[PDB]
């Protein structure tokens, strides 16, 4: 019954944004290791008690807002992508004081190529850099986290940092995010429909037997889960070709905070709407 | 690109004094062709909404036809028989509004999970619908076909559909896709089914398979984007709809139950499409 208890008083908090990028808290020892407690939010608060099977079991987040955010100050969009690290670090904390199993990040889609020179070139380096920056902490924290997105355009540096953090986290088990980064959903069903193409060329699938079972084992990662929960910030409301075949019957919450305003208490308040709605017949 | 008002003279639509709704006799057209449609009841007009903030294409959900009835003592069928002139009533609106295209989510392969007796009322309905109404749907200048699967979709439905289709090929005031026993999942692994077969005859190189191929042999490929996607109802789920389409729609959640909907609040969803900011990845 699925939830980390309200942490020690005095167990180390996150995010300090009085520095950047943000120091992630030393932690204490455990005495016979497994993964560590992750930090408890800046004010202390604790995961809400749902039952384990009445929890979003994979939850799918698009983090939008971030531009605007600087904008809104003044401020370069860039640094409001800058802020959105520690919440993505924030989110993965609550996400395990919550029991959430399975979360996907949309870093970067197919789509995000039409931005500026500058701003791709940016987000670009930043995702390679925040996989450097925090996968001994996520690997430390039970996080099993890997690539999700398609090959061409993407910068090999980004695909290299995420292999390295898969290799690393392949055995955990605490949660697994999927940090998908130069993702289409349209593109990614074609890549599994050329994957099972090449199969009928070589004579290992008769094309009769071919189900949607068949077009989800031939997705790039096959044991995602289908996703329950979709949520995303900044008011706008739309799934933007993101986890498209996974998230076909999921439920969608639209919150209206931009994402670098946003922390782990309002993931946890999306998780309680969704586990407190009365589950519709076929659902 | 709307319809002027109509004159107050004009006939209305639906009058559900009796049923199934009687659909009146309209005066003929200046030369040309298509009828305008009757006005609503309520002699209300479509608002002003320039072509470039309209939606090309629009999906809707109809949902809550047996909710609506449940809450009156009603047997679910009751619902459904009162939410077949809503369809109607929001075919006109459409084409008051200047919509072109019209995707209406009848029956779903998940309906198959109903009761029997249930599942056996909207085969039936659905059949006697088409039937009833392709005259009229005719003479209105709309275009209407069925978009589904064929396994378990009784060939009568399909065959009330083929012969609607048939008989409105030639119109091009609005398309309607009546969408029964369809599912998105299903009809992406019916065109991967497709390339397949096309790549076991040597036809196709796998490696040459794009977005485009999946495009191309969906059951119909003439279907756009869609740009709004409503439900009624208040549930906020896509529930499969339109799934390859629907990638980047605006989703629209209503709380009405589609017995209680009519063309205004089709028109009030459309006004609230208008002035959301799409990017499509771009900013
Ligand atoms: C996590 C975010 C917001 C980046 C995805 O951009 P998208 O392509 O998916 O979103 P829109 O352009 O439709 O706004
Ligand atoms: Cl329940």
């Amino acid at each position: 019954f699925p939830q980390l208890p309200p942490a020690p008083d005095d167990y180390p908090t996150f995010p300090d944004t009085s520095t950047w990028p943000v120091v992630f808290p030393e932690l204490p020892a455990a005495p016979y290791g497994g993964p560590c407690r992750p930090p408890q939010h800046t004010s202390k608060a604790a995961a809400p008690r749902i039952p384990a099977d009445r929890l979003p079991n994979h939850v799918a987040i698009v983090m939008d807002g971030n531009g605007r955010w600087a904008t809104q100050r003044g401020l370069a969009r860039t640094e409001g992508h800058k802020m959105g690290e520690a919440v993505v670090i924030d989110i993965a904390c609550g996400a395990i004081e919550l029991g959430i199993k399975w979360l996907s990040l949309y870093a970067f889609s197919t789509e995000n190529w039409k931005r500026s020179p500058e701003e791709v070139r940016f987000l670009m380096g930043f995702n390679r850099d925040v996989v450097r920056r925090r996968r001994d902490t996520l690997k430390k924290l039970g996080v099993r986290i890997r690539w999700v997105g398609s090959r061409p355009r993407l910068w090999r540096s980004v695909i290299n940092e995420l292999a390295v953090a898969e290799e690393m986290t392949k055995s955990n088990d605490v949660i697994t995010i999927n940090y998908c980064v130069n993702y289409g959903g349209r593109t990614e069903i074609t890549e599994a429909t050329r994957e099972i193409a090449r199969e009928v060329a070589a004579g290992r699938l008769n094309p009769e037997r071919i189900t949607e079972s068949t077009i989800a084992r031939h997705l790039q990662r096959p044991d995602i889960p289908d996703v329950d929960l979709f949520l995303r910030t900044s008011g706008e409301q739309r799934s933007s070709n993101f986890m498209l075949w996974q998230a076909a019957y999921a439920e969608y919450i639209f919150q209206d905070k931009l994402w670098p305003d946003y922390d782990r208490r309002d993931l946890w308040a999306a998780c309680e709407e969704y586990a407190s709605r009365t589950r519709r017949f076929g659902s």
